[PDB]
């Protein structure tokens, strides 16, 4: 593997942090990332599949993303700037042998694009 | 179509300009909309195509896009961050029966990823 | 200065346009780099000053810039992500002796966060 | 206090997590949100402390931010786009009586720019 997370270099800078605490901390930057990254770009029926598969493909690059699927909520036929409450994103993170398996998704009650974990394995 | 440019309220924000004015109006906005998305997505040859991909359909979206092509330079095994100078575009932008051809490219006399006018067809 | 612009290699990637034109053209770049780069940006009362004014410093950076005016629309208390439909922007791009006074602004009436060309001054 | 973490409903989808877990996954948020927010910005010596002071503003508006310092380097006369490698970030997190500190900065032995945890109080 290539990957910088691989590299001792890399590794001494996260000998503080328990297995649990790496993984949500690398799960965080990873949906940070995405949303920061992507909020704003054009998106219709048109361009949504790409758009889902392309963040996909790219947040998956990152420090010891596992696994990650892309829903892109709300899509109309005219084109809007893509917005945070429109994602639906589910990440696993994977830490030796621990996996996070974390969530952002839109929550009504509290009118917020939510990051959050969902469980550990 | 259902495209928000050819709605009258929008068409009657553009009385003032020619169409070459138009065309080169409409081209800078998807230029410079295009560098400020996506500078900073990971890219290596894992996600190059799709990358590549969404962006052309993202920015076809656009008022008055008539085609676009895009190609991400210098991607390695190891990702990066998608820099400015990395991209290769060729936009079509149409007007009426005006064509703007524009381009972005790195420029290295300058080393400045520039936005420009290839050329246009009317 | 050391402005690209202001250099020979630059120049000459400009020579099939107009000044009315290539103002249009730099000023469609401007608008769709700020709309791009600062979209998503978290903005509430606390910070909506300090954003504004970096902003117009930013942008002020890019070729032929002259001057720029960013306002932020309904901020509240509450922070939200910066939606381009929240941005008020008046910029003025020189080339040579012609300026031209371009607007970022919400249009109700189509749901849009339209940017256009007001004027000209020459 | 308005911040939405401060909400019953937000607090609810945390308590899977310890104050650290908590404290770590923020921070990473942050640090994700910011690279991505802000890479790609227009920076000279012009206007390099009106961007860092927007940077430390904006980004204190989120979830458990406590405090932040944002220091771009290596900004020159003739602007460039802002690069990842550029930021030089401090952050700490605040979780009921835990802190978090942690660091965005340059690390030339793997040629990337490392988001960590510095220590906790
Ligand atoms: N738990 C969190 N969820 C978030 C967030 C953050 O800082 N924390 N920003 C966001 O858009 N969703
Ligand atoms: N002609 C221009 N080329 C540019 C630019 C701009 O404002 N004008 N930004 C950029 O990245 N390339
Ligand atoms: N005239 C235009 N106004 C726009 C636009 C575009 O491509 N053209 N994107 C946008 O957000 N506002
Ligand atoms: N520890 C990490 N540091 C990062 C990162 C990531 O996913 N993890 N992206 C980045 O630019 N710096």
């Amino acid at each position: 593997s290539l990957r910088v997370e691989e590299t001792e270099v890399f590794k001494k800078y996260f000998k503080n942090l328990t297995d649990r605490e790496r993984a949500v901390f690398e799960g965080g930057i990873t949906l940070g990332a995405l949303f920061h990254q992507f909020v704003g770009t054009p998106v219709s029926k048109y361009n949504k599949e790409s758009l889902e598969r392309a963040i996909e493909e790219a947040m998956k690059n990152q420090p010891c993303v596992y696994d990650i699927k892309v829903k892109i909520r709300n899509v109309g036929e005219k084109y809007v700037s893509l917005d945070g409450k429109m994602l639906d994103v589910d990440l696993k993170i994977k830490i030796n042998k621990t996996v996070a398996h974390l969530k952002l998704e839109y929550i009504p009650e509290i009118d917020y694009p939510l990051m959050y974990v969902k469980k550990f394995e």
